[PDB]
């Protein structure tokens, strides 16, 4: 499924991302923006032989099972296919326990790179949320 821009704010905003880790749900939009285009179909391979899943590019290192990532945790405990769904909540659930790691949204390298110290609220702008 292809997200549009509030359509997704709106569903993250409902499973609870907004302000979760402090974060508030403009970093959220933006990192699915810059990771996957807001398709949640979307597959990255990593230059480590692990792949990133879904809307937020949750990879297979530490947090799903793909069986082709070897020396990998999955400790989101879901097959990485869950995280392709038209349904994020299995990516919004991962999302919280990466987010909790220790470093925040850093984890997620094209947050730091694209949203991190921008003006976020700007992609929550226009919607009814
Ligand atoms: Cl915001
Ligand atoms: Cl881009
Ligand atoms: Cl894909
Ligand atoms: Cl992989
Ligand atoms: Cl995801
Ligand atoms: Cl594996
Ligand atoms: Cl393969
Ligand atoms: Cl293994
Ligand atoms: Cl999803
Ligand atoms: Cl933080
Ligand atoms: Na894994």
């Amino acid at each position: 499924k292809v997200f549009g821009r509030c359509e997704l704010a709106a569903a993250m905003k409902r499973h609870g991302l907004d302000n979760y880790r402090g974060y508030s749900l403009g970093n959220w939009v933006c990192a699915a923006k810059f990771e996957s285009n807001f398709n949640t179909q979307a597959t990255n391979r990593n230059t480590d032989g692990s792949t990133d899943y879904g809307i937020l590019q949750i990879n297979s290192r530490w947090w799903c099972n793909d069986g082709r990532t070897p020396g990998s945790r999955n400790l989101c405990n879901i097959p990485c296919s869950a995280l392709l769904s038209s349904d994020i909540t299995a990516s919004v659930n991962c999302a919280k326990k990466i987010v909790s790691d220790g470093n925040g949204m850093n984890a997620w390298v094209a947050w730091r790179n694209r949203c991190k110290g921008t003006d976020v609220q700007a992609w929550i702008r226009g919607c009814r949320l």
